[PDB]
């Protein structure tokens, strides 16, 4: 019934199958956004800061297969369309960990990292039971 | 020359690449829209009903390499990756069963399956040829040789 | 300083898509690439006379055209194996013409090349400067 709460005071927004994650109280714009269609998602961070409203810096993370829940796969700057978008195996240990870092400041961190899993497990499941619902009252003669 | 007709009373329209075949079914209205581009193309099927213009189940399908044509995933959409989308992989036998049936009875069966590979067929060949004379005619100036 | 096209081609980058632009006798020509991971290169002619013809070209003649079509100022898209050796010849030919040949095919693998460097320092930088506290 009520979604899980993720730690850290974050505000979650709805729309249809893509979710977005607001840090609360911050002195910049954290934004977590994922899709319960593309239940470990994918998803992507948008820090903007106070200095400089025009970019941002997006960091496209996700669940990898068999110590960090989340990687970093690619980074970019996008303005608030095509942008350069560096893959985080061309970087050395020492800036992938200065990333996780920056990402642990703004409490993207594997607490972050597991309630998503349990945020998006549940919303996956809300939305396939209204689905199987509206498609039974359509078809359903 | 004449595109082979789609039996059922089937509407059809291209833009560029993109066929729709539209029909009438007890005031539903049913399009099939599939790309050109031995030409046995994906087809999406929306089903809108009289009782509300606001949305449409969204049929994805396609031909498997016995059913000719298979359902790949389902939706609605209003008439914008924000709508949920099923895997067919995810229904029970007898619910992809039923959503068979369903399009069969507004047309979507085997015989139209079969038939649309013959029109889209016709439709790839027709562009083809038109598009040749498209780009010799816009190449003229490579001409060697004028008829005069 | 980026190495120069010869033909006298007017450079613009948005983002990792650059753009060549020569305003021939009364045709206009783009050749248009990525910056980010010898490129793929797509050349759009468009004529005085509404539509324009679009040629995708890549290396294996140091270049190929691999397929053509129209667009508008969804649309049919032909392979270029299911043409005769003729018309692509002419196809070739009329590339050519338009300053489109193994020259600038040669000259754009440097220039790409130097673009990818630029883009890739500058983006580091401005990457550490962003999480460097």
């Amino acid at each position: 019934k009520t979604l899980p709460k993720m730690s850290g005071g974050w505000e979650l927004e709805l729309n249809g199958t893509e979710a977005k994650l607001v840090r609360k109280v911050a002195g910049e714009k954290i934004t977590v956004t994922f899709n319960i269609n593309n239940s470990t998602p994918n998803f992507v961070v948008e820090v903007i800061k106070n200095d400089d409203g025009k970019k941002a810096l997006v960091l496209d993370c996700h669940y990898p297969e068999d110590s960090d829940i989340f990687s970093i796969r690619e980074v970019s700057f996008q303005s608030t369309d095509t942008n350069y978008t560096l893959n985080t195996d061309s970087l050395d240990w020492a800036l992938y960990d200065h990333l996780m870092d920056f990402l642990a400041d703004r409490g993207v961190d594997n607490t972050f990292a597991d309630e998503l899993v349990e945020l998006s497990t549940a919303l996956e499941h809300q939305e396939y039971i209204t689905f199987l619902e509206d498609l039974k009252s359509f078809v359903k003669s």
